[PDB]
DNA sequence: ATGTAGACTATAGTCGACA
DNA sequence: TTGTCGACTATAGTCTACA
């Protein structure tokens, strides 16, 4: 059960909630499917870098900021 | 082509060269195929988080450090 | 609003062969 | 040593509907 993947999905959900988005909102902005967004947040599905990039765009967060948050989660 | 993917593969190759590894060495350690390692570095192939995780392990670099380097590349040029 | 189900497509990732 | 091509298997990512 992948450590990094679980940190990545955690950061995605955390950012999503801060911005008050629904999964559907993020799906729309990400150009991804709602169910796949759920799969990622809930079941730690293994997304690609491209899909992560689209999600970062959809969440309206810079990659830099995203990875900064990600580093912070890993450090705990 | 994808901006982020190109930064990721760049960091991977850069680390690989610093450690004096061949693609084959990294394939072995990563538990990935040599040709896929080539695909990533050369053709910006779209790896998953799991495969990136395995590569980070194969390169013997912490995720933290990897993403620190990655942030630095993004901040340029 | 979210998660699961299932069936279906595109492509991740393997493998042998050779330049 | 690396990159490629092509063929194969595994799974990311889609879509519909429903509790
Ligand atoms: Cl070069």
């Amino acid at each position: 059960e992948s450590f990094l993947l679980s940190k990545v999905s955690f950061v995605i959900k955390k950012i999503r909630l801060e911005k008050g988005m629904t999964q559907e909102d993020l799906a729309y902005k990400s150009n991804l499917d709602r169910t796949y967004i759920s799969g990622i947040e809930r079941n730690s599905r293994n997304l690609t870098i491209k899909s992560l990039e689209l999600i970062m765009k959809g969440l309206e967060v810079s990659d830099v900021v995203f990875f900064e948050m990600l580093i912070k989660e890993i450090l705990k």
